[PDB]
């Protein structure tokens, strides 16, 4: 029924050890991403780095990956931007490229400029009268927006192409139960994210697409699977294996963990940061490779 | 002593009702700000709704602004990005074009993303090996992140670039103090922002500089003057007939009151923001032509 | 119409040297700004310090601040508390030493203990049951919360003392002229706070009183009367006249302007804050005692 | 060579039906918790809900609870005030009940209340004065208050009592790293907190001590144990075992998980917070006894 449904991970942003795109490296980690068994992939989000890249590079990136994809796998373009119209812009521009999907953050800037809920929905309305693609409305933390779930189930059933979310703020699961309760058959994706860390709880809450990191989504996909089926201990067998590593992604190596295991397995040349982000602490890398090798997965024997 | 002081409004960006940028009016608006006196002018900073508009708009700005200023006052151009090697690339770009001093937030993203002082540091002396000009340090609570006096007077010290500070976090005139204490001669541009609103406390803890709205720098320059004469008094006299214009702008109509006089005086052809940031409340704005009609502000009387 | 209106100061805590209560400086504060034309006082507010008293000292001083006032001027009286039980209790109380008013800001804690929209609703809806006073409704950036106009017009409409507000967010004025539309006549106190910052714009909103600090009330008061009155020239001239002062509190002194003002003039005993508050640079004081020497306000030549 | 390690849970508040103090069903929430193996208890911390109790209550608490304990093990009391004067009085008089330890937050209220790291200093400082027993620091995101590593080690360095910190900002571990790394020996007490959530990694980093929800402590206890005797992998096994029930209370069903789990096992006779602060969904809780129950927690075969 829904158009899409199961692991969408996000693409980390590959840069050469001097900080410039690393588009090699990159056409490996999706490469590397496909045959981990993701039903589509994400770009340009902020576990992309997104906010340490420009325009030009934006638009080479979106280029390049939606190319190299070739169709294999569907594609959600992250174009989130204060304003209306550049978005819609940006939005426009991704459909050009192949775009299956487009993700948009609400409107804000840093830590104070924030938009009235009135202006959000103007915003998402105006980016969804310029495409023919679905929106995600990612709902996270760094927008430090409140978008509560009414609110979100009135984008889904008033404004054509908002039909998929990305819900990561506190509380999640509940938030999704509500989410479906008031959208009814509009909300096509009620999707999770935050690296998987409460997926348990948000598929009893009925999300059926999880947005996680890119270094092991053929050790998460099966939780889905098996939970779609209702091989509800399968899943939870799972969840458990993988937890220690999901957990140590969420809190300790973060953003970094799928570089990280890109290089360690070869797919990648370079795990570094674009500078100012800290790079990893030596020990939050060991213990995250130590947790990986008791797993086994993909990204440390797929270069080989 | 210092290369730059006195009073440096904001320029603000002008669009058209439509939101395509109007750079006609751009062009009136910077000519109307060096009559009412303007020491030297800043672009593309908040007050100019930077958030809300591209890199190649950005760029488009900065060429149009200092090729019409051409040489008759500074224009310090506001450089910041997340990323090191972005802003530091900004920033000699707008050395190219003949930006007198770039002006930088520390790097950040929207609410949680956030960067420790020693890469905060690198950050400032990479953007300052890569430049010719000075750095103002921009101390806003946009950027959600805490730079210490200590910490400020630190980079002033030992940073070959920074050598100016925009204070405008809360109790600026204490921490103004502090800075100069701790920085001595290093710190050459102690100034102040929030549209003047604390210009007289800022000017007794030894601001030489401020950095204001672009509606009525006619109106502010003159404490500024006064305050380096001597006349005290005339300062206070003329901060008490200004403050509540000053505090309107502060409190009700933000962003959009130098554009709001501007219109209504001619300067420009359109008041609008960029969508979806709010338009001003009609009662706000006849509120604050009220005010300014007391005071015979020259932006009412631009006969050009 | 309504049963209160204009300037309601927040009378400061003041403490000894040493930190403890100072009630015999307390009562000299509340005489002097009775004085000073106040049309009613607020007690345990934020600029009261009542973060940093103690249970029992809130209750000795709702008792010796009402019992000295002695039915001369209205007191509203702060009782915020997280629990509904706890703060319909301080209420109660609050209203059996003579409260004309409790007012309580939405249950919270911290940086990040919140109340969902709905039992904010039940938090006042039990509060109110429990009193046969008025309720203010404190809308402020300390409690991190909040407050949209169409919520605080609902519990105006069906909460039967819910019935003032202090509004004091940021963009008061055009919050307080949706509140005052939505809410009609179930609005009896659309009230602004801030030291009276945005006061002239307040006023043109709306706002029928004002909860300011408590070192010049009788400078700010006649820019409400003058209003009032239709005289919207003599208000903008007496604001202008004071605004350098109350911008000085608002941005620089803060909480302890009363005090270092009722210090100068010999109202009080001790300025102090409560440790870990910090105190006045001594700049900032001598600026703010410089500004207020040349407005002439009651504080310097009332003892 | 501390005087305190291990695993320190902390005590839920038990409140009746009535949302009055159920001092009986208090009395057996410690009785469990000292029988699944707690090195030691935290008493009237956020997870105890001391947000919503009175100073009458919280001494009521303190005195009931370390007189039940009896000694047996110690005992952290919680003693957080904006006020120095007022911290340092409740520490005192914890001090006199019998208590091991006190845990202060750093002085804050709300959203917008905040003190500078030089008063932040005299306050634990003036605290550590009044008082004979070790302070522990809480290092917390309620509080709103950056705490340096540097700043702390050098509170550890420069005052007598401060010896303990419960890390539990983001990026613990790395903090606890650097805490130790600059405070030496002077850091007797480098603890995690967060319901274990980070426990593997913040062992990695040095952490001697657990602050942990109340409901199965027997659970998480065998990590830190393996950890001290060098079996590292018996660690992992253990975390990973117990990480969905950690996982669940961390994100999912919070504060009141262990008071769900005491009430469902017949350890206390009431679950509810007090209003206004939201009850367990549900499914929230369904889910919670669903993982509680492959793990075969005490909580459930005690009484």
């Amino acid at each position: 029924t829904p158009r899409h449904r199961g692991i969408f991970p996000v693409v980390p942003t590959t840069f050469a050890d001097t900080g410039e795109l690393d588009l090699a490296s990159q056409k490996r980690a999706v490469d590397f991403m496909i045959d981990a068994g993701s039903d589509g992939l994400c770009i340009l989000a902020n576990f992309s780095e997104q906010f340490a890249i420009t325009d030009d590079e934006r638009d080479v990136l979106t280029r390049t990956i939606l190319e190299h994809v070739a169709g294999r796998v569907p594609v959600i373009v992250t174009t989130s931007h204060y304003s209306t119209q550049v978005c819609a812009a940006r939005s426009l521009r991704a459909q050009q490229l192949g775009a299956a999907m487009v993700m948009a953050m609400p409107p804000y800037h840093g830590a104070t400029f924030r938009v009235p809920e009135a202006q959000i929905f103007e915003f998402y309305a105006r980016v969804s009268d310029a495409i023919a693609i679905p929106i995600m409305v990612q709902d996270a933390p760094a927008s430090g927006t409140a978008l509560s779930a009414p609110f979100l189930a009135r984008m889904a059933r008033e404004i054509e192409q908002v039909a998929y979310f990305k819900i990561e703020t506190p509380g999640a699961a509940n938030k999704l139960r509500e989410l479906i309760r008031l959208g009814g058959d509009a909300i096509e994706g009620p999707w999770d994210g935050e690296e998987a860390i409460t997926l348990l709880a948000d598929l009893h809450a009925g999300a059926t697409g999880a947005m996680t990191g890119g270094g092991f989504p053929d050790g998460i996909r099966p939780i889905l699977e098996a939970w779609r089926e209702g091989r509800h201990d399968d899943a939870y067998a799972r969840y458990q294996a993988w937890l220690p590593l999901i957990n140590h992604e969420n809190r300790q190596s973060g953003i970094l963990t799928a570089k990280a295991l890109m290089r360690e397995g070869g797919v990648i040349a370079s795990e570094r940061p674009r500078h100012p982000m800290p790079e990893l602490h030596p020990d939050t890398r060991a213990e995250l490779l130590a947790i990986a090798r008791r797993l086994d997965p993909l990204v440390l024997r797929w270069a080989h």
